[PDB]
């Protein structure tokens, strides 16, 4: 049901954000500091934006939620060179966030 699902997602988002130990993915990539970001990235995403989306009832299924998480990672791997803190952090988040989502999905099913 909807209310239990939304409770699950809120907890899941909290746990995903907990894996961002560099605090690298918790606000939008700042265009004032990374001015060419939108030359390469179609749809920016970050955990604050996901929280706004969650609280506005925009994630009513697990796939839509997981897709936005996957964008946080994919965008970062795409934009940044391999030998950067950003790329390395995204690879780690993919692994550790992946684990959180697998557990959450087992709960939702
Ligand atoms: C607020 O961010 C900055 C402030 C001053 C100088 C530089 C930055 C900055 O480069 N931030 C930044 C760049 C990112 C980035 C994240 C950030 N910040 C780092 C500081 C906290 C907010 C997010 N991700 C995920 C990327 O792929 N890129 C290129």
């Amino acid at each position: 049901q909807l209310t239990p699902f939304l409770i699950l997602l809120r907890k899941t988002l909290e746990q995903l954000q907990e894996k961002d130990t560099g605090n690298i993915f918790s606000e939008p990539v700042p265009l004032s500091e990374v001015p060419d970001y939108l030359d390469h990235i179609k749809k920016p995403m970050d955990f604050f934006t996901m929280k706004q989306n969650l609280e506005a009832y925009r994630y009513l299924n697990f796939d839509d939620f997981e897709e936005d998480f996957n964008l946080i990672v994919s965008n970062c791997l795409k934009y940044n060179a391999k030998d950067t803190i950003f790329y390395r952090a995204a690879v780690r988040l993919r692994e550790q966030g992946g684990a959180v989502l697998r557990q959450a999905r087992r709960q939702a099913e």
